[PDB]
């Protein structure tokens, strides 16, 4: 499925993921497309900082959701 990731600059990143993918997996995918190391990324959705170890399905993040990327 496809999901989006929006940065502070307003840039929107499109990712191909599976519901079973962990947040750290998603961060590596962002690094693959943008060069930003996972350790410098904070992903937020529904007011929660998404934690490594949990999957998109754990957070009930479905197709075409737009996550918020904040740098750390």
């Amino acid at each position: 499925m496809q999901i989006f990731v929006k940065t502070l600059t307003g840039k929107t990143i499109t990712l191909e993921v599976e519901p079973s993918d962990t947040i750290e997996n998603v961060k590596a995918k962002i690094q693959d497309k943008e060069g930003i190391p996972p350790d410098q990324q904070r992903l937020i959705f529904a007011g929660k900082q998404l934690e490594d170890g949990r999957t998109l399905s754990d957070y009930n993040i479905q197709k075409e959701s737009t996550l918020h990327l904040v740098l750390r």
